[PDB]
């Protein structure tokens, strides 16, 4: 509701058949520095993997790199759900495009993601 916000798409992933999928649909908050949005984490693998969380979390600015960390669970920040995502992702400053390591819990066991590739759009 106040003027500072823009949306932002993520798509993190090598890309090739077979490998995860990150997309990360975001909010960001340049007043706060805050950001808000949803994860989802597929493979196209037997079984399928549908992984699924809000995430919240701040980005900060290195000169030039933009680095966003976030955080998610199952409802958000308010609910006391526990963390099911950690993530960071090291943009260039322009924010389109860059490198991303991310942590997603499933099946008992956290399952790691490590310098992969990111786009927007």
């Amino acid at each position: 509701l106040r003027v500072g916000l823009f949306p932002v798409r993520y798509l993190v992933g090598t890309g090739l058949p077979g490998a995860p999928q990150l997309v990360l649909d975001l909010m960001v908050d340049t007043v706060d520095h805050s950001v808000v949005g949803r994860a989802a984490v597929s493979q196209a693998v037997s079984p399928p993997l549908n992984f699924h969380a809000d995430v919240w979390g701040s980005y900060v600015f290195r000169l030039a790199i933009v680095q966003i960390s976030l955080q998610g669970n199952q409802g958000g920040p308010q609910s006391n759900s526990m963390i099911t995502f950690y993530g960071e992702l090291l943009l260039k400053g322009d924010g389109k495009t860059g490198v991303a390591s991310y942590r997603y819990y499933s099946n008992g066991s956290w399952h790691e993601v490590e310098n992969v590739p990111v786009k927007a759009d």
